[PDB]
């Protein structure tokens, strides 16, 4: 049944909460965002009201199939009335179209669902800085203080500068890039901008870039295989045999590979700078794991949430064990202590 931490508490209204069937009393579905684990559930079938981004709802409707009579887009930074509460959707710096959402109830409680997040200094100067927050539903995801990573800008430095090495030394050596969901673009677009290409991919992933309103994405992306000397396969198919695969389909036009497995953190990043880290390579594959997170590590997380200063904390992730719920209020009690609220 729906977890309690999906109810939002004085309304009729749920959150990524579509693989439960009909919740009793709820009058309207919020989605954060458009990864699988969040929307499972949605289809063509779907006829209750969906609120969401711009961009989730193009997906919602080019990619499921849902209806366009229950899409509900609403604008970023801008109050909107739902159902009689006033609501506001904020940037949440996930993927694209992610978003975290604020609701007024009609007592006066606000509440700040995060959705998945990176938290980041610039969420400090939105529409959060104009009125105290009594509860928050946090994306929990890295609470714990093992989890450090580089800026998002530090990684894709290092992608770049290793791409663009390698195709210089060869101009036949081949970059590929694993992909599983949306996120993560800026990895493959900024590796083919160094390399002056454009990306290819298959043309299920292109219907889905093509969703996003990324300015000038005709420009970097195309179906054309041969042409591109950037291409996107499935996360699953970047390892040793699902590369030399993919190396005997290009006829010959290529004699190596380089490939970057974006994965969120890896426990390399407890001993290793990003400048230190190094492929596992056999033969003429090279691939390089490297930790370009869209969510908040640890003391990003911290920070946001001592400027907050909220009065009760929800986690939404990592809440299936009681080691990890117990662990996870530790922090939360630390951090009030340290800030003083
Ligand atoms: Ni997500």
């Amino acid at each position: 049944t729906c977890p309690f931490y999906k109810k939002i508490p004085g309304t009729g209204f749920t959150v990524d909460a579509f693989q439960y069937g009909v919740v009793e009393g709820c009058t309207a579905y919020f989605l954060t965002h458009f990864h699988s684990d969040h929307y499972a559930g949605l289809s063509k079938h779907f006829t209750f009201p969906v609120y969401c981004s711009e961009i989730t709802g193009n997906l919602l409707k080019n990619k499921l199939h849902v209806q366009e009579q229950y899409i509900h887009p609403l604008p970023l930074d801008t109050e909107c009335i739902v159902n009689g509460v006033k609501v506001v959707l904020l940037d949440a710096n996930h993927c694209p179209g992610a978003v975290m959402i604020l609701f007024y109830l009609p007592n006066g409680t606000v509440i700040l669902h995060t959705g998945d997040f990176r938290a980041d200094p610039s969420m400090e100067r939105s529409l959060l800085a104009d009125q105290k927050v009594h509860m928050l539903y946090l994306d929990t995801t890295y609470c714990s203080p093992e989890y450090t990573f580089p800026s998002q800008q530090e990684v894709i430095r290092f992608a770049i500068n290793t791409a663009f090495e390698a195709v210089t030394l060869n101009p036949h050596a081949l970059v590929v890039c694993g992909t599983y969901s949306i996120g993560k673009e800026k990895v493959f677009l900024a590796i083919a901008d160094v390399l002056g290409s454009k990306v290819g991919m298959s043309q299920e992933k292109y219907k889905t870039l093509q969703c996003l309103n990324i300015p000038e994405i005709n420009s970097l992306i195309t179906t054309d295989m041969c042409s591109s000397l950037v291409h996107l396969l499935p996360m699953m198919q970047i390892n040793f045999k699902g590369l030399q695969s993919h190396l005997k389909k290009c006829g010959g036009k290529y004699n190596q590979i380089l490939a970057f497995r974006p994965t969120g953190w890896t426990h390399s990043n407890k001993f290793t700078r990003i400048a230190d880290v190094i492929p596992q390579t056999k033969g003429n594959i090279s691939i390089y794991g490297i930790p370009y997170s869209e969510h908040s590590s640890y003391l990003e997380m911290k920070r946001f949430v001592q400027w907050l200063k909220p009065q009760k904390i929800i986690p939404t992730v990592n809440v299936g064990t009681w080691k990890s719920r117990s662990t996870m209020e530790k922090y939360f009690r630390e951090w009030k202590l340290e800030a003083g609220y």
